[PDB]
């Protein structure tokens, strides 16, 4: 499969649709903008069959003209507990990751195999989970708005987090669903939420942090996708949101930690932390940092103009074009495509 420039850029985006409807904006993003991946957003109670029917409409938009026949990555947020997009008939009520952390990894892996089978039956093949963020301690947990507050952490040290998230990943893969470990280099220690607040700075997480050790164990155990944080990490790179940091994404994650797979941004569409940048610059900066998939979930209406901006810069700028081409190659390889 030899994709056009437009189609290769299209592979570097993941555009949201509401979990209960194949939204026209998403369908257009695939057909007119060649977007190659989708994400089911919100909280749906419709159940497995209704979700499969949504996904079927989305995958029906893959054509040779749309994506060169390349199939969609179809993702959702199925962590469990406070973050379970897909619920209802045929779906388990998945416990919080914190509860999952109290299970023998063997038991968690078995339960995650079940959870994965439900995802796969509804047409999902990528889970944006497990969370491998490490929260400092159970007493500090409530003070951490994205992870701790919501019980999305598996535990409070690298070993516990590693053994449970890797168990979760293993069961997920055993049912045909790849995982995305998140959020590198670790979101368990910020005191504000990047969704709703800007200028979020983590002042304690270093490259030696337990969370970075957790991610390493995720990568060593075979992780194929990693999602990056948009927080600013004072002790690693204070000059940019992590997702836009060449140093964090390429030198630390790909270089030091040796990750060869696909790097996914946290949602950059509506998260307050990155609204200071135009949608076009969010995409461009992510990609230049070493990102392979720009997540545009909450507000899919801006996907079209981001795609166009990334195409136009590839046409004008040979260094960025070469970066784009490497990214598309990781994405096609994760999809098993030549």
């Amino acid at each position: 499969a030899d994709l056009s420039l437009e189609q290769r850029v299209g592979q570097l985006f993941m555009v949201g649709t509401d979990a209960a409807t194949a939204e026209q904006v998403t369908l257009d993003a695939i057909t007119a903008s060649h977007v190659g991946n989708v994400f089911l957003a919100g909280r749906s109670n419709a159940g497995v069959d209704a979700t499969a029917a949504v996904v079927e409409q989305l995958t029906a938009a893959v054509t040779d003209e749309a994506t060169g026949g390349v199939p969609l990555l179809v993702a959702t947020d199925q962590e469990g507990g406070n973050v379970q997009v897909l619920r209802g008939p045929g779906f388990s009520d998945i416990p919080t990751a914190l509860d999952q952390g109290a299970l023998d990894p063997a038991t968690l892996q078995a339960d995650a195999t079940t959870w994965g089978a439900e995802l796969a039956a509804s047409g999902i093949n990528l889970n944006l989970a497990p969370v491998m963020d490490v929260v400092a301690s159970p007493e500090a947990a409530a003070a951490n708005p994205p992870i701790g507050y919501f019980h999305r952490e598996f535990g409070y040290d690298a070993e516990t987090v590693a053994s449970h998230a890797n168990a979760f990943s293993a069961g997920m893969r055993a049912s045909g669903v790849e995982t995305v470990i998140k959020h590198f280099p670790g979101l368990g220690r910020v005191t504000e939420n990047t969704d709703t607040t800007a200028g979020v700075v983590d002042d304690v997480t270093t490259a030696d942090d337990a969370s970075v050790q957790a991610f390493a164990a995720g990568i060593d155990a075979g992780a194929a996708f990693v999602m990056t944080s948009t927080a600013v990490y004072s002790q690693i790179d204070p000059d940019a949101p992590a997702a836009f940091s060449r140093e964090i994404v390429s030198d630390l994650l790909r270089g030091q930690l040796g990750f060869d797979g696909v790097v996914v941004t946290d949602d950059v569409s509506a998260a307050e932390q990155v609204q200071a940048w135009s949608p076009a610059d969010r995409a461009i900066l992510a990609i230049e940092a070493g990102t392979d998939i720009v997540l545009v979930s909450a507000d899919p209406s801006i996907a079209a103009e981001m795609v166009a901006a990334v195409v136009a810069k590839a046409q004008a700028d040979p260094d960025f074009a070469a970066i784009v081409d490497d990214a598309a190659r990781r994405v096609l390889a994760a999809k098993g495509v030549a």
